[PDB]
């Protein structure tokens, strides 16, 4: 209950709310039913529309007009953005040639360039090139200042979720807004597009930037505007906010257009009807830059055009139905569309079998149009399970596809061509970034990043400490004219044992075997200089791995790689080898299947035993440098030792083989060389963070020898693939992923074939960064380069996405 009986007189746009049950003159008071009743009158005038004609020029002002042609008009800061071009022979801004803003060129009073955000939903990153003929004002902001060819959105690809990252740089399963619709099973209530529960503040999670911003002292803008309120009313609130005298004015600002996503549901994203809804934005970017030319603000405000997500050519007809694949159809709730989340019906039912739904769902028809996922069991690059609204079961759809889970529920609800909401990596779904302003660089073209990195740099854009994000800060440091954020490396936690030689074979008791009694001086110091390092500066390339936790672990060397071997989990946490363009695949030699070797610079009492997968029969053990890629017979025999052996379910071991045997060689052929490592992870309570030992559900039957969830491997090569990996002067390029440890290839539906046709297919999947596996591992890599550490910042956030 509201007393909506005050008034807005003077308090049009009110920067602080006033609380029930005073009235509100601001732009939630729409939504909250809580306007004073002179609000339309007073707030949203209309009259004479918002541009200056000759004939307004210098007019009586009555303030009963929308803007103002006056003569007193740029003191009071109302006047209609055209004025100086009609009424004073100014230039529009897009007319203007661009000219490089070397400094801020601010009015006296200004402490910082203030941030204008301008937000455009479903604006697909193609729309720059495909609509550039009708978008002449956002054309000159993408050419003269700072670009990426596309940005990449969270999962899902939907609006709440990706404008709630722009503004944590969080993860939606960290910031609480994991999809457009949810169930929260504490709450026991449903957020959805419609209706008042989503304007709770207990579903919005992290500090968002508004929040960052008034906590240091520095005054922001609302990032919510009401349907309601046309575009040129929000710029022109804007602009006046930005006349406000210097103690009572924001330094952040936040434009948003429900245009284009709202046409391209309707006609698809490059429907005839799309032209407009272009040309409509870049007219609204026209008004906001004439606004701050004439405030003479256009050479002293940073401008972000950002959008949240795509948009994918999406018709009814391309839905695929539950109802076709379960009996029990009645018995699950379903959210439905571009994704599928799947949970009961009902919480009492004991009835209810996860399992027996996924199986039902797996590899039914040979068309499928999705595919079911535990959660997970979803690709890590997602981030998409550590919250308790994300359903256990998920289905990722392809694009250009819906899930319903009955007939009636897309009929008893066709309207739409368009939607969006698929996997991240999608084309359709890539949306844009442009960086205007004194504090990005003039001119400049940058690589694709994503939307999780923009918080940290719009922190630095306005002088804020970021709060703790997502986000690798300083990746984005080549955006920058001026950086005040200097990254550096986290400091070693854990220094590495060096054992030589410690122990006798007859110490070891590990039910373990080889045929390995097969007997040159030349030859003898040779191999005594591989064991302490002499081939180290071939196979690690890039300094040893920084471990970042308190722990206890072994540097290993070898002819043909190098490891840190960890005493608590039995295993390597990393294991580097370089395989030249030239090298050779060899077989494992028939007397050596199943040869396994004690260790001597490792006690039995740190070390693995064959007797442990002897007796457990679901789990067997591969090797992570690969016998395969043998520089020589006799270096074969060190890839048999005990210390480079892991757990491996026989189902993983045909992808593993197949990576080791066959696709390490090709990609060194491709790439001329690349330097690998590989090691497990364990993240059991999927929180994308390494796992402490006491948080393990899984060891080697009658064993301390822990099962990892997953499996990694970073794969480095010469950018300037005219050098060899193992000797590149310059950028390196690299491609990584995190292979789920699955006892089942249920995943892959050709898996019945030869590896050639499915395990590739599963690895591209589950591609990842560098940072991915570094939160997984605890793990710092590249520490030792020739490179920049805001370039090597930057090349561990890449993503190699497999797209044309
Ligand atoms: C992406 O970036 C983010 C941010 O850096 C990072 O997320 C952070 O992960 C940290 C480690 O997991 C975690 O640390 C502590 O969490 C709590 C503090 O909780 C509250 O306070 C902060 C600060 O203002 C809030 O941000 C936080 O918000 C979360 O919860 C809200 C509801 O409370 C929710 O609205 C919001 O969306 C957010 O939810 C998310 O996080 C929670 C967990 O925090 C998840 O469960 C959700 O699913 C959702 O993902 C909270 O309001 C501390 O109390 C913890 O302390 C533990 O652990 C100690 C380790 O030093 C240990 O020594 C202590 O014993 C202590 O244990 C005690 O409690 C145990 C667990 O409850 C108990 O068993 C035990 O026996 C004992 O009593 C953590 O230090 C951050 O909260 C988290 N922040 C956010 C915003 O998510 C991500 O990890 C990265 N992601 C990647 C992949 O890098
Ligand atoms: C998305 N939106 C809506 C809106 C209302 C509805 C209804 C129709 O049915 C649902 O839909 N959209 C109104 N105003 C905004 C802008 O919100 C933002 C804009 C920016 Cl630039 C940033 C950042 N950084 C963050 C936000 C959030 C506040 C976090 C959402
Ligand atoms: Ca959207
Ligand atoms: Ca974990
Ligand atoms: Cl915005
Ligand atoms: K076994
Ligand atoms: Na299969």
């Amino acid at each position: 209950w509201t007393a909506t009986s005050g008034s807005c007189k003077g308090r049009c746009f009110e920067l602080q709310e006033v609380g029930p049950p005073d009235c509100r003159c601001d732009n939630l008071c729409k939504s909250y039913s809580s306007c004073c009743h002179d609000f339309d009158e007073l707030c949203l005038k209309t009259a004479r529309g918002w541009e200056c004609t000759k004939d307004r020029c210098g007019e009586v002002r009555n303030e009963e007009n929308a803007c103002h042609c006056s003569e007193d008009c740029l003191s009071r800061g109302d006047c209609c953005t055209n004025y100086q071009v009609v009424c004073k022979g100014e230039s529009h801004w897009v007319d203007d040639d661009c000219e490089e803003i070397k400094v801020p060129e601010c009015p006296a009073g200004f402490v910082r360039p203030p941030l204008i955000i301008f937000s455009v939903d479903g604006f697909r990153a193609s729309y720059m090139k495909k609509g550039s003929k009708v978008m002449p004002n956002i054309e000159k902001l993408r050419s003269c200042g700072t670009h990426a060819p596309y940005m990449r959105p969270v999962y899902p690809t939907k609006t709440f979720p990706n404008l709630y990252t722009l503004a944590t740089g969080l993860y939606p399963e960290s910031h609480g807004i994991v999809g457009n619709s949810m169930y929260d099973p504490v709450f026991d209530a449903s957020f959805h597009l419609r209706g008042r529960e989503k304007f709770n503040h207990r579903w919005w999670g992290g500090q968002p930037l508004w929040i960052t911003a008034t906590k240091q002292g520095v005054r922001a803008g609302t990032f919510f505007w009401s349907v309601s309120i046309p575009h040129e009313r929000r710029i022109l609130t804007i602009l006046q906010w930005l006349s406000l005298p210097d103690n009572e004015r924001p330094s952040v600002y936040a434009f948003y257009s429900e245009q284009p996503d709202f046409s391209g549901h309707k006609y698809g994203p490059f429907g005839p009807e799309m032209t407009n809804p272009l040309r409509e934005i870049d007219k609204t970017v026209g008004q906001l830059m004439d606004g701050l030319k004439q405030l003479r603000l256009h050479r002293c405000v940073n401008v972000i055009f950002v959008g949240d997500h795509g948009m994918e050519d999406v018709t009814c007809d391309r839905t695929e139905f539950l109802s076709n694949y379960l009996t029990n159809v009645d018995d699950i709730t379903l959210v439905p569309g571009t994704l599928g989340r799947i949970r009961a019906k009902s919480i009492n039912n004991s009835k209810y079998d996860p399992k027996t739904i996924i199986a039902a769902l797996t590899c039914k028809k040979p068309d499928q149009h999705f595919k079911p996922y535990m959660k997970q069991h979803l690709p890590k690059r997602l981030h998409y399970a550590n919250n308790r609204r994300i359903e256990d079961i998920h289905l990722l759809v392809d694009r250009r596809w819906h899930v319903a889970r009955k007939p009636l529920d897309v009929y008893k609800k066709c309207f739409f061509q368009g939607d969006h909401g698929f996997d991240n990596k999608v084309n359709s779904m890539q949306t844009v970034f442009v960086g205007y302003g004194p504090t990005f660089k003039y001119r400049t073209k940058v690589p694709p990043f994503e939307n999780i990195e923009l918080y940290n740099v719009m922190c630095d854009l306005l002088g804020l400490k970021p709060a703790p994000n997502n986000g690798t800060h300083g990746s984005l440091n080549h955006l920058l004219r001026t950086n005040t954020f200097r990254p550096t490396m986290p400091d070693e936690v854990s220094r590495p044992n060096y054992p030589g030689i410690m122990y006798l074979q007859s110490e070891f008791d590990l039910g373990c075997t080889c045929d390995d009694k097969v007997e040159n001086k030349l030859e003898e110091l040779n191999k005594r200089l591989h064991t302490k390092g002499s081939t180290k500066e071939r196979h690690l390339l890039y300094g040893r791995p920084a471990v970042l936790y308190r722990t206890s672990y072994d540097i290993l060397y070898h002819t043909d790689f190098e490891s840190g071997y960890s005493e608590i989990f039995l295993m390597p946490l990393w294991t580097s080898y370089t395989i030249s363009k030239q090298a050779e695949v060899s077989s494992i030699p028939e007397h050596l299947t199943n040869c396994v070797r004690p260790d001597v610079r490792v006690s039995p009492g740190f070390s693995q035993n064959c007797l442990a997968y002897k007796n457990d029969k679901q789990m067997s053990y591969g090797f992570l440098f690969p016998p395969y890629l043998s520089s020589s017979p006799e270096a074969k025999y060190d890839a048999f030792l005990v210390t480079n052996m892991v757990p491996m379910y026989p189902a993983f071991k045909r992808v593993w083989a197949y990576f080791q045997r066959v696709l390490v060689k090709k990609y060194a052929s491709e790439r001329n060389g690349v330097n690998v490592i590989s090691g497990p992870i364990f993240d059991y309570n999927y929180d994308g963070l390494r796992d402490t030992e006491d948080e393990i559900k899984q060891y080697v039957e009658g064993s301390s020898i822990p099962v990892p969830t997953h499996y990694y491997s970073i794969i480095t090569s010469c950018l300037d693939f005219t050098q060899p990996a193992d000797k590149c002067d310059g950028p390196l390029s690299v491609s990584s992923f995190i292979l789920p440890h699955r006892p089942d290839n249920d995943e892959s539906c050709n898996s019945s074939e030869d590896e050639s046709k499915w395990v590739e297919e599963l690895m591209k999947m589950h591609t990842a960064r560098v940072r991915d596996i570094e939160h997984l591992t605890g793990l710092d890599f590249y520490r030792k380069t020739s490179r920049s550490y805001s370039e090597i910042l930057t090349l561990k956030t890449y993503l190699h996405t497999y797209e044309s």
